[PDB]
RNA sequence: GGGAAGGGUUUCGACCCUUCCCAAUAUGGCUGUUCGCCAUUU
RNA sequence: GGGAAGGGUUUCGACCCUUCCCAAUAUGGCUGUUCGCCAUUU
């Protein structure tokens, strides 16, 4: 049943090596039905469940055409949200690791667009973008898209979509025809995917599991009123007693109104949704990822292809418009082989929603009474998160990071969380207790020979 | 008087007082007015009688001080005239407040270049060569371009420059006024002139052969004799400036190092040597830091040297244009000069084909029966301090330093020229090593510079 | 560029504009006895 | 790019290229016990 990545002979041994280093030991399904076409170079339309492997399949198949040597952008992916840019960004950049002097760049809003110009002149081989700064520089004439040569579109069904296919053909008009084309989804809407042949020339369809095929996610539905949905949210919270949780709303009013009171109860809880600054959002991002946050509640902008490793929790605040958006929110949770529990409340003026959810998954509503009133249990953050002056820009790694934490402020390598290397700083999670003590003693210390800044993401 | 035609600004009348600019030259008011209207024009002067200035007083009436576009362009054929005209125009355009006039030529590095074309430039003086790198490479936008000059326009229209001349307009729009001036206009050229312009309007104020008040003497000799009787005649007329042409560089490094070896102090500027040494060689022989210098055709055009007392032709020059240019050198803004000219053999040729240009009979010389050969010592060395427009080093700043810190007197102290990297002083010889050597600490505006005897 | 402060669009994304504050060996302008003063930009 | 040493074109200009230093949160690539390796460009 297992195939291996070396049955496509077709990628470098490097690859192979870089592959088995990774982590990336066998090919999932839709890596194993799509790969061969796509570097055959077939416009391809491939679907697939939530947590299978779809980002490294298309990013295999992108780099495998890559000429480091050109230094030129010949690679475009196209993703909805700017986090989920960043994501793919980095799966891709892990993966040419076989290719050494591989340039990629994320182009999307929040970040300067000074920065992004001066970065762009140095063309990069690939470019992980959102349409919105995209567009941008296309316009202004700084991302080069003539020597392309595959052409990406993760999430696709949301970027054809009414609200995204203006700028799409906005965007693929300074690309050229004589490109390859792939779409990924997980959910194709048929009057979607009858759209979306107008990028793509004689595209071949892979549907790889069925509409109601899903990972497994076991789902538990609360029937409750818009007034009772806060306290049986917290009511959940104190009785399941999670580490990762996700609390998906349909506005961004509602949302920051959920996190208020989530966390003057007294449970973790951040806050993700469009009016904050990406500032923030990426910090936050970042936060609930190592643990700084029991709960994030977030509107969709987390609900498609964001990869939270571990995800244990997802509770439906209010389902989605669409059920699609339903399925990609509860699939947040059970990803890579994994299993989850997604929770959702039904208010009366939304049992029709939970219907056609019931009707598209072939599933039986798993109908649970609400539990008993009693005093809320407190989720307190496992560890806190610090942010050094840093990044990409200053050559800093995971490895000098933690030689400085474990070295001469002597701390422990077991009270360390996860580092995550950004372009501009660099945050690493240290454990409740220890986390004022390693901030107090890092204003004083010396990374890389060198004085930094840090900051407690208080 | 500049109090006519009622263009120039309050500012700039003023201004033109405050630069010693008090009456027009033939050139300037004959020209200015149909400049300062839209007409294109091929202009003809005297060398050394304002077109410069000519050509810029109009390049400058028509620049928005607020729009950060490129809104003229100077081509020149050397890259030191180009530095000569770019200096002449931001001296005018004081009564602008914050006017950017950029200089685009070889021997700069390319970084500074791009670094500083991000914020457009309101004037671009360059050079045909690295103007169509940038124009090619896409830094300079020349769509918003109103006036385009050509000085010494014979030289930028010839079969050399040809090629990138035409490659350089295609990079233009073709609604602008174009201005094209010279001292000489070969007739063939004057022909073809009118591919660039639009109905030109011919102003030739002085002859072809009006010069200034120059005095030439020719000399005979022979090929091998010429190093000797150069060395005889510099030390007879004990000159203060002198220019000695060559019509090869490697004949320019070997009279430049014959006399060296006499000891008469000979700097020289020729198209082998690195740009760095071209700029500083000229500055140390504007300033008084050489008696001699020897130069190849490259000092022929457009060089203003202040006070220039001798031109010397140790070859006559291949063309009767270069001739005139090269002996215009001396003698210029009103003053006299002297320019002698040796003519072996072999060169009877091209001395009819001046004498036909000039019409005056040549005046041939007879030198002693024998007569010693002086040295020849420069009155002051020259000072190289680093710093320039990237500290926003001023006159006021290197005179304020080098006065009381150090001890010199300014009496002591001779032309200060403000280039954009160093900054280069005049200090006379006996005062020059205790100079340098005070000026290590580095008191120079609250920063410690590096400064440096040229030698 | 980095901090603040707002609007516009708005189911959600992706976006579109406004004001101060400092940083800049980011660029330029200013009288020939310096250590400074103004204008655009990142 | 800051310093150098040259070559080619070569009537003269304007130009083209190479070798050694040096150093850049200039543009990126590289090992979860830090003070580094190398690919461009300036
Ligand atoms: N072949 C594989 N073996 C093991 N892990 C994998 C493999 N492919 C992908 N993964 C990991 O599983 C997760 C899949 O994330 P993702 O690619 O976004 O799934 P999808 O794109 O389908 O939503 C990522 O953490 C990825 O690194
Ligand atoms: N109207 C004027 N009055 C006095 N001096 C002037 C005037 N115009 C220009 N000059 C000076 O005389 C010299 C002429 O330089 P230049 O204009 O290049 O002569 P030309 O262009 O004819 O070869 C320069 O030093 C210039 O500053
Ligand atoms: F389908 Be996954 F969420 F990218
Ligand atoms: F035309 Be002049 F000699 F600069
Ligand atoms: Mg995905
Ligand atoms: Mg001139």
């Amino acid at each position: 049943g297992m195939t291996a990545f070396s049955t496509l002979n077709v990628l470098p041994p490097a690859q192979l090596t870089n592959l088995n280093e990774l982590g990336y030991l066998t090919m999932t399904p839709v890596q194993a039905a799509a790969l061969p076409a796509i570097l055959a170079g077939k416009d391809v339309r491939v679907q697939a469940k939530t947590g299978s492997g779809k980002t490294a399949a298309f990013g295999l198949g992108l780099l495998q055409q890559i000429d480091a040597s050109l230094f030129q952008t010949q690679a475009l992916v196209l993703c909805p949200t700017r986090e989920l840019a960043d994501q793919v960004a980095g799966e891709l950049r892990r993966l040419a690791r076989f290719l050494p002097n591989t340039k990629i760049l994320t182009l999307c809003g929040g970040q300067p667009f000074g920065m992004q110009r001066d970065s762009l002149q140095h063309a990069p081989h690939i470019i992980v973008a959102t349409p919105g700064r995209l567009l941008d520089h296309l316009q202004k004439g700084t991302v080069s898209l003539d020597a392309l040569n595959t052409l990406v579109m993760d999430e696709a069904d949301r970027m054809l979509d009414m609200g995204f296919s203006d700028a799409i053909d906005d965007v693929i008009r300074f690309a050229p025809a004589s490109r390859q084309t792939l779409l990924f989804s997980a959910t194709w809407p048929e009057a979607i995917a009858a759209i979306s042949g107008r990028v793509q020339r004689d595209p071949l369809a892979i549907e790889i599991d069925s509409t109601d095929a899903l990972p497994p996610i076991e789902q538990q539905f609360y029937e409750t009123s818009s007034k009772g949905k806060i306290p049986l949210l917290q009511r959940l919270l104190s009785l399941h007693q999670p580490s990762s949780c996700v609390v998906f709303c349909n506005t961004k009013k509602d949302c920051q109104a959920v996190c208020d009171a989530l966390n003057e109860v007294g449970q973790s809880a951040l806050s993700l949704h469009g009016d904050l600054e990406q500032r923030d959002r990426d910090q936050t991002l970042v936060r609930f990822a190592n643990g700084s946050a029991r709960v994030l509640v977030a509107t969709d902008v987390a609900a498609r292809g964001l990869d939270i490793k571990s995800l244990e929790l997802v509770v439906n605040f209010e389902l989605a418009w669409d059920p699609e958006v339903h399925v990609h929110r509860i699939g947040r949770t059970a990803r890579a082989g994994n299993s989850g529990l997604a929770i959702s409340f039904c208010a009366p003026e939304e049992a029709q929603r939970a219907n056609i959810i019931s009707d598209m998954l072939q599933i039986k509503l798993n109908w649970q009474t609400p539990p008993a009133n009693s005093s809320i249990a407190t989720l307190e953050a496992e560890m806190a998160t610090l942010c050094i002056d840093g990044g990409k820009k200053a050559k800093m790694r995971p490895g000098d990071v933690l030689g400085a934490l474990t070295g001469d402020i002597g701390l422990d390598g077991a009270d360390i969380g996860k580092i995550a290397v950004h372009p501009a700083h660099v945050y690493v999670a240290v454990r409740q207790a220890v986390a004022h003590k390693a901030w107090k003693q890092l204003q004083g210390g010396k990374i890389k020979g060198k004085t930094c800044r840090v900051r407690l993401l208080k």
